[PDB]
């Protein structure tokens, strides 16, 4: 695993990418690691943000599916042709395989400038990939194909013309020692889609919520790679902001800065951190009854963003947002900690990073075990549109 550590990049807010080839001879590309998503997709076309895209022509081994696929979302979308073709990850596992690969012809919104990604690894459920889960998602050929075990484990680390570099690890097919501390504690994967799972209670410095927890699974709770915020649903980011506003008083921000529409700050590295409280969300744990808590520090929710204008100064931005969708746990949650997917116990461990940003008086924590009784069910069942049950599953 030693050659797999710090092989992730990027800019602070822009994602994290991995080096990968595709085609024979190898073209290099930077793809973004999604646990939000099951496609493989790489820009195959000329686009004013791409220094470099998929030519399938310059590859012998391409082989065209001759489909198309169609992605919509609700901040962007692309189209693209499927096919397959060899792909490697050089800082990853010893091997080749072939894999689908979506060759990216239109996009919206989708790619970012300065970015430095070409395109993305969808590690995610074949359910959620499109155009159907008969498109097999990349880690499920990589399984299949050679002897890597089923778990992929990430370790996403820290951050005036520039926004920051980002490091990190994914480690494919196992768990490295050396990326934590402390126990590692798992959550059962809900239902294979999604990497959904199921926040049991909240509390904002040591405070419950007093939620009735459904509320925090309100459609569903997934750990997204993807997405730079913790995002919560409505209900559940208005009680967390109203918390975070009554620890914080002392200070009157705007009403942007609660929308992370604008930044906050302080004279050089005078950042009242203590008036910002520790967020911990409880997760079920594999026993019935039992959950941990993985707790965040504001280090981690209020993200720095360099003030060209204000370079004497230290300026944040407000990193948890309003959700329709759910909770979304990215990386202001990831950063904390060293994520294990395993996918082999339908699990997903949580541990203190050894990379986590942290001052002398409080640390980023992962805690266990937490008992209640005669505990509800906290998670949402979706209601099951016509289209969706109408599909079968062969
Ligand atoms: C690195 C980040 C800053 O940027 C990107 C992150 C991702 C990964 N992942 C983010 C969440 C996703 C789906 C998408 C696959 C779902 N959401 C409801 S979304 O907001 O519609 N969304 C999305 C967000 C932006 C564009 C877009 F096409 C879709 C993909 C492309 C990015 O540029
Ligand atoms: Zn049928
Ligand atoms: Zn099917």
């Amino acid at each position: 695993f030693v050659e797999m550590v710090d092989n992730l990049r990027g800019k602070s807010g822009q994602g994290y990418y991995v080096e990968m080839t595709v085609g024979s001879p190898p073209q290099t590309l930077n793809i973004l690691v999604d646990t939000g998503s099951s496609n493989f997709a790489v820009g195959a076309a000329p686009h004013p943000f791409l220094h470099r895209y998929y030519q399938r022509q310059l590859s012998s081994t391409y082989r065209d599916l001759r489909k198309g696929v169609y992605v919509p979302y609700t901040q962007g979308k692309w189209e693209g042709e499927l096919g397959t073709d060899l792909v490697s990850i050089p800082h990853g596992p010893n091997v080749t395989v072939r894999a689908n690969i979506a060759a990216i012809t239109e996009s919206d919104k989708f790619f970012i400038n300065g970015s430095n990604w070409e395109g993305i690894l969808g590690l995610a459920y074949a359910e959620i990939a499109r155009p159907d889960d008969s498109l097999e998602p990349f880690f499920d050929s990589l399984v299949k194909q050679t002897h890597v075990p089923n778990l992929f484990s990430l370790q996403l680390c820290g951050a005036s013309e520039v926004l920051a570099s980002v490091g990190g690890s994914m480690i494919i097919g196992g768990i490295d020692h050396s990326l934590y501390t402390g126990s590692l504690w798992y959550t059962p994967i809900r239902r294979e889609w999604y990497y959904e799972v199921i926040i049991v209670r909240v509390e904002i410095n040591g405070q419950d919520l007093k939620m009735d927890c459904k509320e925090y699974n309100y459609d569903k709770s997934i750990v997204d790679s993807g997405t730079t915020n913790l995002r919560l649903p409505k209900k559940v980011f208005e009680a967390a902001v109203k918390s975070i506003k009554a620890a914080s008083s002392t200070e009157k921000f705007p009403d942007g800065f609660w929308l992370g529409e604008q930044l906050v700050c302080w004279q050089a590295g005078t950042t009242p951190w203590n008036i910002f409280p520790v967020i911990s969300l409880y997760l079920m744990g594999e026993v019935t009854n039992q959950s941990f808590r993985i707790t965040i520090l504001p280090q981690q929710y209020l993200r720095p963003v360099e003030d060209v204008a204000t370079s004497q100064d230290d300026c944040y931005k407000f990193a948890i947002s309003q959700s329709s969708t759910g909770t979304v746990m990215g990386a202001v949650i990831m950063e904390g900690f060293y994520v294990v997917f395993d996918r082999a116990r339908k699990r997903i461990g949580f541990a203190v990073s050894a990379c986590h940003v942290h001052d002398e008086f409080r640390t980023a924590a992962v805690e266990g075990p937490f008992v209640t009784l005669d505990m509800e069910d906290c998670g949402y069942n979706i209601p099951q549109t016509d289209e969706s049950r109408s599909h079968h599953h062969h």
